[PDB]
């Protein structure tokens, strides 16, 4: 539960700033012809082995939040540019640093979301800061872990996991009761595996 | 620690056993992360529909496919020469997992990533490819240990560590250090 502050509050913090983008699309597809996918969200495997969102740190000495964000997306040259209209949230990170994390979000068409993936494999950052893109599975299979719970049990950039859960809720892509359910199962899996 | 069985013996197993074939595609990588630490090799893995990391591949019915043709059908060329190993997987059910590996140029490896976003499995069975970071940063978790902290198909995680060893891509002790670092990270995040 990271403390959310207003964008104005954030602009008055010795604090460093990060900007990340959550791109997503309604997804009519059905896995095995049976399981509704509902939505796909894009995340990235980072150079440091963690799953996060496209984006990174923004030096406000040099760039506005928006220009800084678009500089470090690592999504290639498919013509995608985020703006202030896509701004969603600012969160104070729990880190030993002092970081305020800004989240931008935009719903795309599934075709647009796919084109981003295709552009991304050619990014200047590909194989450097970004080791690949992955779609978030939002469904849960019959074994009660396949799909979203297993996915949440991967290793995340801490603020990125918080942001995913926060955005899924506030953008009404998933009932928060369902989110608690999936997270509970992820943590349980993680506990039993460590045993 | 999975029981390894010879190729000879695996292919004598009876109709009760199912066979899986997976491929570890890798390339020597001369790159330098931020100019400071050698990448050495890049290996391909993938996010699956079930939210786990694994290798490309899957089940092959030997009644209708050779192991190689069966593997290549899933991937679509890999040959017997690319075979590495056969392991009996942990139960419930009776599976022997075959591992194939091939070294590619880094350009060839990128060509695989390029073709993968257009495959019929993309967005269904496979949710995206990832490169394994084989380096470790100076905090001793960034890179490979963090990567090993993710959620794997258990057989794939074993095969990755096995293959890195036998292909002489990382020393056994370095593998052990990374896995130990991964595990400690997993412990701490939980509490």
């Amino acid at each position: 539960e990271l403390k959310q502050i207003s964008r104005e509050e954030a602009m008055r913090l010795g604090w460093s700033h990060s900007c990340h983008a959550m791109l997503y699309a309604a997804n009519p597809g059905q896995l095995f012809g049976r399981i509704p996918m509902r939505f796909s969200v894009l995340m990235q495997m980072r150079f440091d082995g963690l799953l996060g969102f496209p984006g990174g740190f923004v030096d406000r000495r040099f760039w506005s939040l928006e220009d800084g964000l678009n500089r470090v997306l690592g999504l290639g040259l498919g013509g995608l540019r985020l703006t202030e209209a896509d701004y969603l949230s600012s969160h104070l990170t729990e880190g030993p640093h002092r970081v305020v994390a800004h989240l931008y979000a935009r719903q795309l068409t599934l075709e647009q979301l796919h084109a981003v993936e295709i552009s991304a494999v050619h990014s200047r950052d590909h194989g450097l800061e970004v080791l690949g893109l992955v779609r978030v599975p939002l469904y849960t299979q019959k074994d009660r872990v396949g799909g979203f719970p297993n996915f949440l049990s991967n290793a995340f950039v801490s603020t990125a996991k918080y942001q995913l859960l926060f955005a899924l809720k506030v953008l009404n892509m998933m009932p928060s009761e369902k989110l608690a359910e999936a997270l509970a199962s992820a943590t349980e899996k993680q506990k039993k595996a460590l045993e």
